[PDB]
């Protein structure tokens, strides 16, 4: 079965409790609906009236919360698959968002990080931060962007060739690279892995499907 979520902060648990799908209109009050498949977690943005400037309006997403606390240094394998369906209009990206914290029990200033992996976009949208490098990871080339705003590092990897599909993408390769760069500490905990669309203007018709995450 399916359901349409139109509330700003609506969420649903899907896929046998493994993932959560959220509307997540956090940066605007403009309307948005997603239609969610409750067995798969697949979703289609059916409504999106956003018209933001340089800041994100919304990030509807599917999330895997790590079930038991795990330090980056304790991970052996992190894999993910995903298929997106792009549209020809609007300003949006298709991006993973991975969160790390020193302390699962309390916010830690400068001890928290956000790692993004951009697979696709439309319009003039760019990451938060400065462009610092290019790297070869997981069979492809990525621009590396870095922001040290204050409380939280943002590290973004932007695929130089846009795509709509990844299968068994090695997320640990990205984690290991950010560790090599000093942006993530090995003792930090991996909290969650999300993917979806950062919406700036429009977004209706974007589709997320076939999401899977393995953390060993």
């Amino acid at each position: 079965s399916t359901v349409e979520l139109c509330g700003q902060w609506d969420t649903r648990t899907v896929a046998g409790g493994r993932y959560t799908v959220s509307n997540n209109v956090w940066g605007a009050e403009t309307a948005q609906c997603i239609e969610v498949g409750l067995e798969t977690g697949n979703f289609t943005i059916t409504r999106a009236e956003h018209d933001n400037g340089n800041n994100v309006a919304a990030y509807p997403n599917i999330q895997f919360a790590i079930p038991q606390p795990r330090r980056v240094q304790e991970l052996s394998d992190v894999r993910t698959s995903w298929t997106l369906t792009p549209i020809t209009t609007g300003r949006w990206n298709a991006a993973y968002d991975i969160f790390f914290a020193a302390n699962p029990n309390h916010v830690t200033y400068s001890g928290d990080a956000e790692l993004m992996i951009w697979l696709n976009k439309n319009g003039d949208v760019m990451p938060i931060g400065s462009r610092v490098a290019t790297v070869e990871l997981a069979g492809a080339t990525w621009e590396v962007w870095y922001a040290d705003n204050g409380a939280m590092n943002v590290i973004s990897y932007v695929r130089t060739t846009p795509t709509t599909s990844v299968t068994e993408l090695d997320l640990k390769a990205f984690i290991d690279d950010a560790v090599a760069r000093g942006y993530i500490r090995p003792e930090w905990y991996l909290l969650s892995v999300q993917t979806g669309f950062e919406l700036f203007t429009g977004g209706a018709g974007l589709r997320s499907a076939d999401f899977s995450v393995t953390v060993q």
